[PDB]
């Protein structure tokens, strides 16, 4: 199990975000750059399971990305955000980390979550 | 599992509101009168299994009430609200729902889930 | 200017909650009944302004109840929530309290702004 | 007057972030490139007037970067967001665009504004 996880919500719907595609990062600590980790795509349940093992789990800066813009438009609808990406500051490597995305056409937010 | 579940994620200190007392009510359609259902306490998660059977889980509108004020003194802190009350509709109930709380001591939110 | 003025934002479409009814209230210190005190009607910026001179803006309890089921409707729309009230404490008299509302079908938020 | 504007509320104190960096950038519709526009301080109550001239409001994407660990390390704690960036798509060139940023230490939210 992922020692992190995230959940997308639909707000303006009140259903699961399905069929998100997820991009996870870490900002290498050497030159600015940001390795790609794993990209997912959320289930029905708008999850994302396995997007991290405990081993890779190492402290540093992570970025999340939702491809919001891909996701709306797949809806037929247009969306603010053509993306979302959320940059978090890990630090201790033996918590649960889970960093979700509510989510409507014009507004967005996230808050850490164990 | 009751057809009816919540979360309370405190956005301050990014843990889940674990302790807080929750009532459920329903409004009788002939008085106006709300009655109790239900009340509970979150756990360690910040849940609260079994507010209410599948049996009694019947059309109609419902209120759940936050002891947000209770909740932060407990911690030392005041709150800008003593309580919250998110009232809500229920025609369908063959669905899941799910009426979480976002709470700081200054803001709070919620969003119909799954 | 009053004291008191709130903000209704329709994060679903983008814009501001036009011609919503907003009814404050303020809880009765001797018997803990509620009295009302005044309605609005917010304006094409989602604003209601003079909803209470500093006059009358004492102590206590305040509860504004915001019709979001009515709104919705008039959008041709259902809302999960009938309505919203959010219930606080005024202690400070002489600061100003922005008490808005982020709403869409599904979810709302508010947050105290000075 | 400023066609783009925001707003910063620390949601953990119900105060306005004060003396929060600002960077707005804008995309290069031909390389990839990020420009740099302007670069601002949140004043008291929290907003950061002359984000951009009208001249130089054209539709593109934009994005608004906010230094969130250090305003939160300058009030002597930590934040889980390093900083946090809002892309977002300007179409209509005459509307215009308010972009702001609720923030705790562990959560954040934005909504377009009008």
């Amino acid at each position: 199990l992922s020692p992190l996880s995230t959940h997308v919500l639909n707000a303006a719907q009140g259903v699961p975000g399905a069929n998100m595609t997820i991009v996870l990062h870490r900002l290498d600590p050497v030159s600015s750059a940001w390795n790609i980790l794993t990209t997912g795509i959320t289930n029905d349940d708008g999850r994302c399971p396995g997007l991290i093992t405990k081993e890779n789990f190492i402290a540093g800066v992570y970025k999340m990305r939702f491809e919001t813009g891909k996701y709306w438009d797949a809806l037929g609808e247009t969306c603010f955000y053509p993306y979302v990406e959320i940059v978090f500051t890990i630090t201790n490597t033996s918590q649960h980390y889970h960093v979700p995305l509510l989510l409507s056409r014009f507004s967005y937010s996230t808050t850490r979550g164990s």
